RNA sequence: GUUGGAGAGUUUGAUCCUGGCUCAGGGUGAACGCUGGCGGCGUGCCUAAGACAUGCAAGUCGUGCGGGCCGCGGGGUUUUACUC
């Protein structure tokens, strides 16, 4: 039981004598609109059977998200590639501002409010597990005083 | 109430990065085409600081003052001219 948009889809091609031969790939988002939410990339055969393939991956490619009033609990931004993801958090009316794919999987993933800017490199996939990762690390005002401090929790609090 | 920030398309049999050209968004003292019922409020030589006919666009005070003129009313002479 869980809810699935689909990013994108793209025929990518081998080669061999006579012919070229062929691989489709599917990018898959998943994810509880209060919460979750996981990524998925599926190569295989025929499409659909590689759709159905990328929706696994996400399963176990879960991320669970501080979420905080529908937004994003602190600022963020994240590397990978030479794609360079930004997230921000928005205050209640400002909602999933963010091109294609944030929106993907922000939106599935339970953001109302977000700002959101793409950088350099555009690719997809990059900037799919850009957030992916942009989220992994997102950080709350208790998961982090105790981090820090925490040395000695439960003296201070 | 940190009130605020969407990208895609295209090099290759395909993939990742660089990188340019390109489109979507709003903007006018606008013009051009097909079309054009109205009203309010704006607004209208961006080009030749090229050349301009005709009319008007800076005058007012008779309580600063002396007369022209064209009359009008009243006076010195019995009537004229002329004069106050
Ligand atoms: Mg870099
Ligand atoms: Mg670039
Ligand atoms: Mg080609
Ligand atoms: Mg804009
Ligand atoms: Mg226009
Ligand atoms: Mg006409
Ligand atoms: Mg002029």
């Amino acid at each position: 039981d869980f809810e699935e948009k689909m990013i994108l889809i793209r025929r990518t091609a081998r080669m061999q004598a006579g012919g070229r031969r062929f691989r489709f790939g599917a990018l898959v988002v998943v994810g509880d609109r209060q919460g979750r939410v996981g990524l998925g990339f599926g190569k295989a055969p025929e499409v659909p059977l590689a759709v159905q393939k990328a929706g696994y991956y996400a399963r176990r490619n879960m991320v669970e998200v501080p979420l905080q009033n529908g937004t994003i609990p602190h600022e963020i931004e994240v590397e990978f590639g030479a794609s360079k993801i930004v997230l921000k958090p928005a205050a209640p009316g400002t909602g999933v501002i963010a091109g294609a794919v944030p929106r993907a999987i922000l939106e599935l993933a339970g953001v109302t409010d977000i700002l959101t800017k793409e950088l350099g490199s555009r690719n997809p996939i990059n900037i799919a597990y850009a957030t992916m990762e942009a989220l992994r690390q997102l950080r709350t005002k208790a998961d982090v005083e105790r981090l820090r401090k925490g040395e000695a929790h439960a003296q201070a609090q």
